[PDB]
Order: structure tokens, then sequence, then C-alpha cells
């Protein structure tokens, strides 16, 4: 029974993430679409067209988003953030909570830019992922220097309506980016390959995609609702000498586990590397 | 009414001049190319087509309105110092050299006359069959009509779109080097056909036709390349068995490696220039 | 004046009917296709084009002069037992099924009427953009004009040549499965473009255009694919660096592996049929 | 012929494998009398020295004697020895000398800098050759230095063409030539050893396998040199569809055979550049 | 000063090998081109066009080649040999020496076919390679049951005019096929790759191809003219710590030697496998 009646939300940037969050927020019923505004310099985007059909207000002018909004999501690519902050810094007011969703971009770099215009900008940094669009996101956030305690509580309330959400220290966010930020892409890759495996063994592609996705969804839910180690859940599937343990062996023979560690590491390191180039 | 020149009379200049004249947008007599070796195979070819040839880059500049630089990247600075005093208000200088930045070209030419009109492009050899892939970036002093003239000319020999200059090194790694990746693949596919009993000539023809048709399908489709792949393979069938052996060798990762390596080498060469 | 039927209304039947009608060689109303699932996506598409649809394979046979079999290979014997008593002296039966031999088809149809006119072909999905690659072999009772009619029809949607039947399983591994190899390559090349900073849409477009143009160059050239590769790479340049990383992963061997695996699976499936 | 009646005196500083191979080639070509060649080394107990002596080449421990004897003077010592050599006999280089450095990686610039401290216009040529000059099938490139006369390059090409292929190049290609044709014979000997092992594994006597493998390589190389066709086209002409050769080419491809040869040319070229950076 | 004045040579098959041998024989001066006849069912072949320009007599009819010829080379693909022998078996005469160049095809299988028409066919089996076209071939031959001692001597004389030639026991020929029969293709592959290596390091392709080919030619000649082991010749190239030994290491790290053994083995095994399918 959650609903933010006095809250206006804006998105600077109207792409994949702004669409996913706006769709998730409106489906959760915590925000009416007409209380959301998004800005983009390209109104011929498929996400812009989708946001319009939801009822979200659209404008080319970032200043209009700022003037409309209380909670302001920065949903542009990381290298665009400093340009955005230069553009609307003079328009940030005491009432604004600035939530940066940009990969890698530090609270410090945002606060430095905005502080040149008005002291004490209220800044929150978050890392989320596209499954907020089906209200099953994974979101972490860190509060900035001037964020009030009620600001973090409000953001956790809002972002919990579209999936898991918890506060972290900011120095964990680049690693979260490599795990759950990039994570859905690892899963989409895995599901494409599992479906290819099903097709190879005789299944129609449509059925293979449905079954592989249901298997992943079910297993993830089991782990979330269980207190047992994933190794123990794995042990429950494989009967001695059976089909599953034969398949697990071929995964191990290819270093399957190491590839996933490699992936989380590479996304995290690239996230750190990009920000060091920014600074 | 346009007059076009090429500094350099090698593979790219031939490919572009053959495409332009085949497209009809340019008559061979409006094209002049220069090279210090007038006994080159490509120079002989351009002569048969009707293109004017000269050893003197100054003559090419004097006749051209649009001037293409089609020499190797390390030669661009030498060329710019030889012809810089000959550039005029009318000239559009189109650099085709891999890696060479608009800034480096504009710096050299500005020592002689301010506001040189510079465009940088990355194209590829299939312009010779009017199926090239071309991107271009406009310089500080290019007029808006300069970019439109450029896009009109290069669209006649393939795909053409404007990009920001900071994308061009990556384009080089993808569509600039791309034809070589395809020629390697076609040689190997033909070897596979021969191993399974096909005459070499038929294998080359079938492999090339298969790649051409698939590329055309993807260009004409709004569907994802993975969806088009799913349409080929029946469950349990021959295609999905072959796709597995490609995946087992990391086929996808090799092509990613290639684009990266070409792009990185392009960036590395230009850092050496600067 | 020709009437064409398809038994099966799936991906291949759609692709061939779209190519035929786009080529102008066949009006959509002269084509009938049958399928047991009239709520298929491809069946809806054929209906929009003007193709006649029916659930009854007998109706397709009754209207067709040329009859394409475009069902999965394990279904061919079932189809031949359902329609065998309906084949006539006028019919040319064109089997498109992977692996299925002319001998197996002629044996089944001969139980009903002697001298069935049978042609086996291997084509691919790019017939839908009239750039298919098709081979065909004529059966024991096909007249000489039957092969010429077949080549005329299939040349309208791509390359077409007659082969001995014992080459068709290898052709399957090369140009039949080939589009899937190209779609995989194009997905990966686009990923490489994105890694180096290109938007995904531009990377897909440039990669596909590069492969299309290179394939067209090879088809229009008498030069060896290795010679065309040599023309792309400058000494020390970006392309030769990328070619090295392809060679280091055994890129060529993977494509040979793929053709072999598809051909072998085709042979294996037909041995299972027999 | 014309070079023979030129009665050239040749010297080698260094009496090792390259000096032996060149001396053997020049004398077998009839361009030089063995006794018009002089070679020096501090180690007069080397096998190459005994072979040179048996040939009739003049041997001396004293590099100055080689210089004074010579009209064309080959520097055939290890790359890191070249600067010591140039310090030692630099004062003995005369205006009549053509100094030909064979040393891997050593630049014309580095040599001219040493020698210019003594006479102002030392005539320097840099070359890269290989051991098959010993059977007059060498592969040789050379670049002319700042003060080499046009006749000096032509004389050098005449001389080195008598023992194989020879062509002028820009100096900045020579490190790459080193990795290809300089080191190349060692790749070929490795390949010939391995091909012979393959012959032996399949049942051939070793002597026959070595002979057939070497003859195969020689004939294939000669074909390519005498053909205007691409090596891939010549390869295509060997393999029938489904046949033995295309099966063998597949297993080469599956091992990255091509990439190994690229790796080798690269590795030798890079090592050549890396040593010279250590020098300069 | 060799010349076979009373010898007429025929080729059944007018493809790559017939062209290479006819070009080699005529360049050696041991045969006039007009004393050579070749037959093929396809007179629109590039090799047929090349043979015509040399002066070689051409016919579509294999029977004409047989009637013209004394020495008859079978230069068709191995699976065509039994069809050929059926076709012209009745036309073999006492004077004919039948030389089969077909990979894998045994003397026994040829003699069995031809003996059904006339006893004691004179059969020689040979394995050669395309460098006979530059008179640097590598050829072995085995004499059949009814070949006279002068027949082998004559064939060794003829084939020695286009390269190395020696007699072997027939059971060595499949292995020779894997080594020197297929060998030129291994070399063309190696030269293409070496040239790519030169281009990568800055050489023009034309120069790189010329230098790589000269290097291989020179090294092979050195080995042929030396009594030393190839390992010893290799040692003479590499100075301690130098460029060559660095390159040899990277070849060894990739198992370069094993790939060449693999190749000879695979060609030999395929040659045996094909013939077992023939029989
Ligand atoms: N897509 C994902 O999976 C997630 C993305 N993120 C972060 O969200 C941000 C955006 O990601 P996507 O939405 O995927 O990017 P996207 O590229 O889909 O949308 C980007 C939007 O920014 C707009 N834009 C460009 N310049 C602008 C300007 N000057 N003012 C306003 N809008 C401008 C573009 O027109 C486009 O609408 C990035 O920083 C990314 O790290 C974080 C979590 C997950
Ligand atoms: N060939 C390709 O696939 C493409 C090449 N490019 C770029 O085009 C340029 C040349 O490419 P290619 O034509 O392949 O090189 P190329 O080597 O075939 O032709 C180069 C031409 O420049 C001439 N040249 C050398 N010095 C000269 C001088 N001082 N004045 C005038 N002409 C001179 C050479 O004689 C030769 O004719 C390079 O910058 C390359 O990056 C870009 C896209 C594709
Ligand atoms: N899709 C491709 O890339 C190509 C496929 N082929 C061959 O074409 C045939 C089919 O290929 P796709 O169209 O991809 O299969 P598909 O599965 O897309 O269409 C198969 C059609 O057969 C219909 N069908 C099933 N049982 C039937 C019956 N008893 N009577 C009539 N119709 C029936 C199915 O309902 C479906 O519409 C296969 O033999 C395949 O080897 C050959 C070349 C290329
Ligand atoms: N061996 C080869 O394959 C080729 C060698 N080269 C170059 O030729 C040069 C020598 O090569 P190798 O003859 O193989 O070396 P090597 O070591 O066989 O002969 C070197 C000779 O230098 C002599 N030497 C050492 N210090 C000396 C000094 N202070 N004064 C005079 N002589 C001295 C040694 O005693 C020995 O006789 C090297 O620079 C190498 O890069 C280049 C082309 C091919
Ligand atoms: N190309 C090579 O590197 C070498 C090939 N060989 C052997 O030589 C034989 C031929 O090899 P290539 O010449 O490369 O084949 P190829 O395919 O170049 O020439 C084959 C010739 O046979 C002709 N032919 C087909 N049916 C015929 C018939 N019924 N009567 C007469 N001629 C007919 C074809 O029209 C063509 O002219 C094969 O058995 C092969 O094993 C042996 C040593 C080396
Ligand atoms: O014992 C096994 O592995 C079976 C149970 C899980 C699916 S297969
Ligand atoms: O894989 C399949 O189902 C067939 C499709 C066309 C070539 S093989
Ligand atoms: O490799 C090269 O020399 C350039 C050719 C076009 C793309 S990069
Ligand atoms: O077709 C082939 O591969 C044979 C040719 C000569 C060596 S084996
Ligand atoms: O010592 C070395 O390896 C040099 C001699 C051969 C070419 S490079």
């Amino acid at each position: 029974n959650l609903y933010f009646q006095s809250m206006s939300v804006g998105f600077i940037g109207a792409g994949q993430l702004a669409f996913a969050l706006a769709k998730g927020f409106t489906a959760a019923g915590v925000l009416a679409a007409h209380k959301i505004m998004a800005s983009s310099p390209d109104m011929d985007l498929a996400t812009v067209s989708a946001l319009r059909k939801m009822g979200v207000k659209l404008t080319p002018h970032n200043k209009e988003t700022v003037q409309h909004s209380d909670v302001l999501f920065l949903a542009v690519k990381p290298h665009i953030i400093p340009f955005i902050l230069d553009e609307i810094g003079a328009d940030i007011e005491d009432r604004h909570i600035v939530v940066s969703c940009a990969a890698g971009v530090t609270i410090s770099s945002i606060e430095k830019k905005l502080s040149a215009f008005r002291p004490a900008p209220r800044v929150i940094r978050c890392m989320t992922n596209t499954p907020v669009v089906v209200r099953e996101g994974a979101t972490v956030y860190a509060t900035g220097t001037h964020a009030q305690v009620e600001d973090g509580r409000l953001m956790e309330q809002l972002l919990s309506s579209v999936g898991f959400c918890t506060e972290v220290e900011e120095d964990l966010i680049d690693a979260v980016t490599g795990l759950s930020g990039s994570g859905p892409a690892y899963a989409f890759t895995a599901l494409d390959a599992l479906a290819d495996g099903g097709v190879k063994m005789g299944l129609p592609r449509r059925l293979a995609v449905r079954l592989g996705a249901q298997a992943l969804l079910g297993a993830a839910k089991m782990l979330l609702h269980s207190e047992q180690h994933p190794g123990q859940l794995k042990d429950n599937v494989s009967s001695p000498g059976g089909a599953t343990i034969h398949a697990l062996h071929v995964l191990e023979s290819g270093g399957f586990r190491s590839l996933l560690i490699n992936a989380v590491e590479a996304s995290c390191i690239r996230t750190r590397e990009l920000q060091s180039m920014a600074d």
C-alpha cells in the first residue's frame, strides 16, 4: 500500500534504464506515470516512444526535468554525467535529491561539480539493473555527504518497490556493478547457450528457451528462499552416477566456475578503470 | 560538374575511382590520381578506365575540388607539407588514411592558409563493387554542404553515415579490416567444402554466396542475428551440430579479438605519429 | 503458366515463396502451401503475400505442377505415403529436405505410379532476399527440361547449379548451414565493435555491410581469396595485426570443423533414416 | 666475371659461420680467389677457422691486418662486439674502403657515428643475408649509408647476387628481413627434421624421409618463385576434394600452424630490435 | 643428352598432374610435345588449354591416347581409375607400360582389372608431386609383377629428368604420399604464413613472399648438399641469445614439430583409408 503522493520524479536520459525504472515504478503503483518526466536530446528513440505510451512526460530540455522534479535520476552514460552537471547545476535546489545511476561515477565527483553552484547537494549513488522492469531488480545505494537520513530511507523505499535494495558503502559499488549490474547479460548469454544445447538434443527452440529460463528462475528462487549453501542444493539434484553429475563434470572440465569469476572481475576492473580515466 | 583528385594511386584510390565511375556519379575524366611510381599495377588500371594520371601531386591539387588522401598514414605529413601552399578556399581535403586525425591534418594545412576544409573518412575495398562501408567526420571548417556532398558521393559506392571522429578507429577495426576477416573465412570455408568432397571452384562460389546472402538478410531484417541463426537450425540437425563446434573453439571471441586488435593498432599507430 | 506447391509452410517455404514472388517469376496466387498448423507465424505471412493455404497436403498436390517438399527430413516418408497415390505424370517432385536421398523418394513414390519425376535440392534461407545458394540433382525419371525448369526457377532467387547427388551433403555443410555461421560471426563482430565503443546498431550495420561487400568482391574477382586479403593489409598495419589474432585462435580450422560437422551430421541422419 | 677481373680483396672481421658461408659461396661462384679473402678472429681454434684455412682463406688474429688487406670489409662479428671492433680499427678505415656490416640489428647510424670520428665520409653498407649463400641460394638485402657512392651499392648487389637473391631496401625493413629470411633457414631445418620424423613414423627409412622432405620443400619454393600465382592457389592445385592433402592441411590448421610461423618472424624481428635498443 | 626418340607418352586425364609432368618432360628436352597425347572428357579446362599451347595432342577419347601411346600415365582421380581400366583394358597391348600416378591405388588392383583382358600387363605405380613442373619433383616408383627390369630403368630415366626419383617397395608409397606428395601444400601454407609474418613486421607483401620462398629453397638445398643433420645446420644459424633462437623457442612452444608429424600421418592414413574403401 505504498504511494509517494508528494514526490515528482525526473530522469535525465530517456534510454534503457530510465524506461526500466519508470515501467517498474508505475507497475508497482508507487508512482503515476504523469508524475514522471524524462529528458533526452533524441526524441526518435524507441525507449522515448515507449515512455510516451506509458504516460510519462517527455521534454528535450534537461532544465525542465530539473524544475519538474524532486527526485532526479541521472540515467545517462558515465562520460555524459559531468556535462549534465555543468548544464543543470545552477538549477539544483534545496529540495532535490540527485540519484546517479551511472556506472563508476563517484559521489565525490558529482558533489564537487554541484557544490560549485550551491553548497550541500543531496546526492545518492546507486547501481541497479534492467530487471527492475519486471520488478525483480537488484539495487544497492550509497548516501552522499549531505544526504539526510530520510533521503536514503526514501530511496530504499522507492527502489525496493522494483526489486531487492540495500544500502552499501560506496566502495562496494564497482564490485556490485560487475556482479548484479552486468549479471543479467551473463544470464542472457547462458540462456541462449542452454537453448542451443536443447535444440542440439532435439528440442524446438521456443520450448528450449522457455525451459532454460524457467530452470534458472526456479533455481535462483530456491537459493534465495533457502538457508543452504548452493553446493548443497546442487548435491540434491545429482543422483549417483546420474545425468546431472555427468553434466557437472563437463562444466568443471571447461573451468566454467573460473569464467564467471573472470567476468565479475573484468566488469569491476573496467568500471574502476573508466572512472580513473574520468578523474 | 565536380572535379575529384587522388593523392596516391594504390588499392584504395583504384577501388574508389572504379566505384564512383561505375555508379555514374563521376566521369572518369573528372578524376586525376598521382603517384611517384607510374609503373604500378593500379596506375595502369586507372589509365584504362579513363582517369588522368600524373607523377606530380601539385597537378592533382590544381585540378581537384574534392581531394582524397589515399597514401599510407606515415606519408600524410609529407604530402601535407608538399601541397599545403597549394590548397585553396574551394578545396575539400578528404583524408582516407587509417588513424590520422583531423587535428593533425588541420594543424599542418593551417600553417599555409587558415580554415582548411577537412573531412576524415574510413572506407573499405568493397567500394570497388559499390558495396563499401564508409563513415566520415567533418572538420572544424567544413561547411554543412561539405558533409552533405561527402555523404552523397560515398553513398553511391556503399553504406555511408557521418560519425563523431572518436568512433573512427573502432570502425577501422570492424568494417575497415572486416573484408580481410571475410576473405580469411571464405578461404577456410572453401577448404572445408573441399575436405568434404566439393571441387574448389564450387566451394568458393557457394561459400561466398552464402555469406553474401546472409549479410543481405541481416541488413534487410529488423530481427536480431541470433534470431536469424535460430531460423536456420532445425532441432538435432546439421547446422546446430556445426554451430557447437564453432562455439567450442571460441569462434565469437576470435572475431571480438580481431576488431579489438585492429582498433588498438590503429590507436597505437596514431600515437606514434603524434 | 506454372503452378507451384509447398508441402510444409515453415521457414524454407516462406523464404522460397517470398523470393519467387519478389523475383516476378511466379505470382503469389500460383503458389499453394499446406501445413497441419494453420496458426503458424510463417503461414500468416504467406497468407498476406497472396499464397493459397490449406491444411490438406492432397489439395496442394492437386493444384501443383512443381511440388516442393519443405518438411523436416524425418517427415518426408510420412508425406510420401500420404500423397503417393496422388502423384501424376505431370508432377515434378522437388525435395528440399536435408540428407533425404533421391533413391528413398523414388522407392516410396514408385509403389504408387512408376517413373516419378524427382529432383533433390539444397538451398538456404537467403533465397528470401534473392541471394540464395542452391544446388540440385535430377532423378532417374526427370526429363532434361525438368532440370532446366528447375534451374530457371531457382536461379531467380540466387545462384543455382546442377550437381551430382553425392555432393549435396557437403553442400549442406557449406552453403546450407553457412548463413548460420555468418549470423554467428556478425553477432560477434558487432560485439567487438561495441567493445571498442560503437553503438550496437551501427556495429551490426557496418559488420554486415563489410561481409556483404567482401563476398561480392570475391564473387566478382578471379583472384584468390588470399590475394584479396593481401590487398587489404598494409605492412605493419591494423588489419595484419587482427589477422594474426584470428590465426592464433585457429579461426580457419574452426570453419573447416563446422563444414565437416554439418556434412557428417547430414550423412549420419540419412543413415538413420535408411 | 667482371668482378673476378676486378681482383677485389675482401676481408672478414669475425671468422665464424657467416664468414665461412660467404667465403665458400664467393669462391664457389668464382667471383673471388680464396686467397684474396682474409679473416680475423681472436679464437683461432674454431671449426669455422679450420674450414676457412682449408679453403685457402688467409687467417690472422689481428683485425688491423684484415682491414689493411681489404677493399670490401665485412663485419661478421656478434652485434654487441661491433662497437668494440669499430673503436679498435676505426683509425684504420681508409677512404677506399667499403664497410659492409652483416650484424643483426646494428644500424648504419651507429656505425657511421663511430667511424666518422676518424675519417669524415666512411662508406657504409648494411646487409642481412643467410647461411644458404654457402650453396649460392642466399637471400640478401642491403641498405646504403650516407656516404656510399651509387657505384658502391651496385658493386655490393653484383657481389651478393653471385651467391643468391639480392636487392636494395630501405634500412628500416632490415630487422623484419632478419626475422623472415635471416632466421628463416632455421625454421626450415626444424620443419625438415619434423617432416622426416613424420615420414619415419609412417614407415619410411630416415635417409629417404629426409631426402623426400627436403626435395618437396625445394621444389615447392622454386614453384612459387617461378609462378605469378598466389601460394593459396598453388596449395589448391595439390589437394583433390576429399583427398589426403586436404586432410593433412586441416590438422595443420587445427594446431595454428600459420600463427606459429607469424609468431616466429615477429619474435626474431622484435629480439633484433630489442638488442639494438640495448646497444643504443 | 637424354632423349627417348622411340617413345610415345600418353596421359589419361589432362589436369594438374598431366600438365606438370608434360611441362617438365618437354622443358627437360627428353620429349617433344607433339609426341605427347592427353585425354579428358572436359576440353574447356585451363590445363587442357595450357597443354594445347605447349603442342601436346589432345583428344576426348581415352582409346585414342592408348592407341597413340607406349608409356601410358594414369592421371585421373583415384576413384576414376577402375572406370578407366574397364574402358581401355581391351586396348592394352604387349608394348604398353601403364604408369599409375593415382594416390593410394595399388598395383594389385590395377593388374587384376587389366589381367581380365590380356595376361601380364606391365604396371608401374608412382607417387610424384607438382614441382616436376619446374623439374624439381620428388618421385618414387614401384614395379609390378610383369614389369620387365628395363621398364623400371626406363621410367627412372624419364622421371629423373624432372626431379629426384628412386625405386621403392610398394608398401612405402602411401607414406611417401603423406610426405612429398602432399608436401608442397604444407610448404605453400608455410610460405603464405611466413609472408604474413613479414608483412606484420613492416615488409611489402611481394618482398616478403620472395624472401620467404628464397629462404626455404636455400635451406632445403643446403640440407640436400650437406652430410650434416638438420639440427646441426639449425645450430649454425642461431647465435647465443640471438634473434633466431628466440624465434625457435616460440615455434617449439606451439608444438610446431608435432604439427608437421601430424600432417604426414594424416595424409598417409587418409591415403590408406581411401584405398581400403576402394577394395
Ligand atoms: N542498461 C543497464 O543495464 C544499466 C545501465 N546503468 C547506467 O545507466 C546509465 C544509462 O544506461 P542506458 O540507459 O543503458 O543508456 P542508454 O544509452 O540506453 O540511454 C542513454 C540516454 O541518455 C541520453 N542522453 C545523451 N546525452 C544526453 C544529455 N546531454 N542530456 C540528457 N540525456 C542525454 C540518450 O539520448 C539516451 O536516451 C549509464 O550510466 C549506465 O551505466 C546502470 C545499471 C544498469
Ligand atoms: N586498402 C584498404 O583496404 C584501405 C586502405 N585505407 C587507407 O588508404 C591509404 C592507402 O591504402 P592502399 O591504397 O591500400 O595503399 P597502397 O600502398 O595500395 O597505395 C598507396 C599509394 O601511395 C603512393 N605514394 C607513396 N608515396 C607517395 C607520395 N609521396 N605522393 C603520392 N603518392 C604516394 C604509393 O606509390 C601507392 O600508389 C592508407 O592510409 C590506408 O590506411 C583505408 C581503408 C581501406
Ligand atoms: N530453414 C533452412 O535454413 C533450410 C531448411 N532446409 C530443409 O527444409 C525443410 C524444412 O526446413 P524449415 O522450413 O526450416 O522447417 P520448419 O520447421 O520451419 O517448417 C516445417 C513445416 O513442416 C510442417 N509440417 C509438419 N508435419 C507436416 C505434415 N505432416 N504435412 C505437412 N506439413 C507438415 C510444420 O508444421 C512446419 O510448418 C527441412 O527438411 C530442412 O532440411 C533446407 C535448406 C535450408
Ligand atoms: N649465422 C647466420 O645465420 C647469420 C649471421 N648473421 C650475423 O653475422 C654475425 C656473425 O654471425 P656468426 O658468424 O653466426 O657468429 P659466429 O659466432 O659463428 O662467428 C663470430 C666470430 O666473431 C669472432 N670474434 C669475436 N670477437 C672478435 C673480435 N674482437 N675481433 C674479431 N673477430 C672476433 C669469433 O671468434 C667468431 O669467429 C652476427 O652479427 C650475426 O647477426 C647474419 C646473417 C645470418
Ligand atoms: N595434383 C597433385 O599434386 C598430384 C596428384 N597426384 C594424382 O594424380 C591424379 C590426378 O591428380 P590432378 O591431376 O591433381 O587431378 P585434376 O582433377 O587436376 O585432373 C584430373 C583429370 O581427370 C580428368 N578425367 C575425369 N574423368 C576422366 C575419364 N573418365 N577419362 C579421362 N580423364 C578423366 C578430368 O577431366 C581432369 O582433366 C590423382 O589420382 C592424384 O592422386 C599425384 C601426385 C601429385
Ligand atoms: O540423477 C539425476 O541427475 C537426474 C535427476 C536430475 C535430472 S537427471
Ligand atoms: O540444420 C538444419 O536443420 C538444416 C538447415 C539447412 C542446412 S542443414
Ligand atoms: O590494415 C590497414 O593497412 C588498413 C586498411 C584498412 C583498414 S586498416
Ligand atoms: O589429392 C591429394 O591430396 C593427393 C595429391 C597428391 C598427394 S595426395
Ligand atoms: O644470431 C642470430 O640469430 C642472427 C643470425 C641469423 C639471423 S639473426
